[PDB]
């Protein structure tokens, strides 16, 4: 159920670390493991940030490290920005909903 | 992306409203359009309650309505089930509301 749990949510939480700080997936992986969800390997980021990208949703270009070899930095598009925003307004009606029944 | 949003969530609902009353898959449904949680056909309801019979956290009966419909109890281990979904609930969605305030 902890797959499933952070689908759709995790594909949130992305866009959410991109739009703070131009990024790439060891970064993100990173931030998200210290918030804290530990159970998430950069291979899921991976796979969502491919996603993202296909979509359109988020920009990648490469650029030199901190110190040396060239990684795939992200951000948030315009489309991207807006679709952040459209999560955390599905989320924050989800959690109120889902709370309600909590107690 | 709901359909995804409420994947993990939307079983834990199913349970946690099996437990609050005796019911059956049209009027779990209903419960839910009516919280709600607006895209779920019952074949999303239907397809969770045959992996919860599997699974043996919950157990049916046939009996009448205010028509003969198959009636769902919660077992022990679904109970715990259910209990162990409000707790990392609870700790998702924490997490998730620390990131949106950042």
């Amino acid at each position: 159920k902890q797959t499933e749990l952070l689908k759709g949510i995790l594909e949130g939480l992305v866009l959410a670390i991109i739009q703070r700080k131009e990024t790439y997936g060891y970064e993100i992986t990173k931030i998200l493991n210290d918030q804290g969800f530990t159970e998430i390997v950069e291979g899921t980021v991976y796979t969502i940030l491919l996603r993202l990208e296909k979509n359109q949703w988020v920009i990648a270009e490469k650029k030199p490290s901190e110190k040396g070899p060239m990684r795939k930095f992200y951000r948030l598009t315009s489309s991207g920005e807006a679709e952040l925003a459209d999560f955390w307004q599905r989320w924050t009606l989800l959690s109120k909903q889902v709370n309600k029944m909590k107690k």
